[PDB]
């Protein structure tokens, strides 16, 4: 039995999810080879289609860019985003998408815990009614987020709010770490930040992501995808990773990435903690 | 014949580049804007080819331009400036103008409370604080902790040793993550590896402690101009001489902070510093 090749992308979450997939297969007698954090998406995409890697975590919404359906409204539906990625990748590359994680790692807005807790903010619908009724918010975001029609203007019309120039801080780059640091330290009075759902800084900075309940943004749920050649030679991989990824909700993955990105803990040790505490190891 | 003002791609290049541009514009010297052209090797290729005329350079970087990387003279501010000034004049007829006192080098920054509480302003004070059983856990990269030129060299010069209990080792060399770890006190963090004038230091409530024995090479920013351009407008030296002498470490930190985390445009922050200091109004 050839060792299964576990890979991931270069981001912090790739290391966490890749070591989670890697540690689970090793615990059930499946021999593996380590290719974690290989590179960007195009590098991992050409590697799996060529047989150099076998299994790695991919996001459902990224299939919009692999198969030339970038702006389709179907990617805004979490369930429809999974089956279309699952069906297209099986037909085109014989890659099998396993059970996805509930975490939606897409563009969104995170607010400080005090602002969300004191005003009972859990969704972006609450966000729209809170500021439309004169609530104080200063959102730190990139000019790209504020100006591009698919981001803040799309959020504003769907949730019925408009931010005045006094309530905006536009940063030069698109790095979400800077917006998170602005709201965490309240630079220029900021209390909200442009984020990705499971960014490593959100939990250690005391921020809460507000749910895009009307689904303005495309859904990006991480899911392990495996080549069919590898999966049927040892088929237990599907069922073993099924409940593991089912308990990786937005909050759990936020804390695991934070323990790696800012806590300094190795992704392998953070992965083994999550699995033993949840009874998978 | 417009003087081409440029800079490097980071936040300080934009601030220092916009400072050079407005001081020249306010004194009747027409200029061309090439600010934030690229990284150091790209800007080194532009001025050596005559495509740009003036940009802010750091004294210690001449060690890498002239293959004298580890020479002890770069740990002396005076000898590092005069050697950088003379080598570049002999090799490319580039004239180094009056430098800034700010030392944008590798260092350790602490939270204001621990600095205030224990009267920490330099690394010699820092070393005896650890030698006396002090409370410190440092966020740094693995390279900073292990490489002989970084933490072991600080430990030898300032007489202290940090236990594994007092270290947080991060994967990358980006100082924003170490600063964010100490800013939120992740894993109890209260110190961070930094560069002297990093944009996150001031908005995160951090104080960099002085490298009083000069373990690290000194990187002082200075305007450098082609001799051909300077001889047609020779007043540029006297105009930028008192401006850069007013750019100490804390002044450059707060200007970078308002750009990188405050969202203010680099040009308006430059015009504010000059008008408040009487160089514009
Ligand atoms: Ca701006
Ligand atoms: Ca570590």
């Amino acid at each position: 039995s050839n060792a299964v090749a576990v890979s991931s992308k270069i981001d912090t979450e790739g290391g966490v999810l890749g070591n989670i997939i890697l540690t689970v297969l090793n615990a059930n007698g499946i021999k593996t080879t380590d290719r974690i954090q290989l590179g960007a998406t195009p590098v991992v995409r050409k590697a799996i289609t060529a047989g150099e890697i076998d299994i790695y975590p991919e996001y459902t919404g990224n299939a919009a860019f692999f198969f030339n359906k970038a702006d389709d409204p179907l990617w805004k539906d979490p369930a429809k985003a999974y089956e279309t990625a699952k069906k297209l990748d099986y037909d085109a590359n014989k890659i099998v998408w396993l059970t996805p994680s509930p975490a939606n790692n897409t563009w969104g807005i995170a607010v400080r815990k005090d602002v969300a807790n004191e005003n009972k903010l859990a969704s972006l619908s609450d966000f729209g009614k809170y500021i439309a009724g004169g609530g104080k918010v200063v959102l730190a975001a990139s000019s790209e987020f504020v100006n591009s029609a698919a981001a803040l203007p799309a959020f504003q019309t769907a949730y019925g709010f408009t931010l005045k120039p006094d309530q905006l801080i536009t940063l030069s780059g698109g790095d979400t770490a800077a917006t998170i640091a602005a709201a965490a330290n309240q630079t220029n009075g900021a209390n909200a930040a442009m984020v990705y759902g499971t960014d490593g800084g959100i939990a250690p900075s005391g921020l809460v992501v507000l749910e895009d309940d009307k689904h303005v943004q495309p859904v990006y749920q991480p899911a392990p995808i495996i080549r069919e050649e590898v999966l049927k030679k040892d088929p237990k991989i599907e069922e073993l990773l099924k409940p593991v990824f089912e308990k990786l909700d937005l909050t759990t993955l936020q804390d695991l990435n934070g323990r790696v990105q800012l806590g300094g803990e190795p992704a392998k040790a953070v992965a083994e903690d999550f699995l033993k505490k949840n009874g998978f190891l």
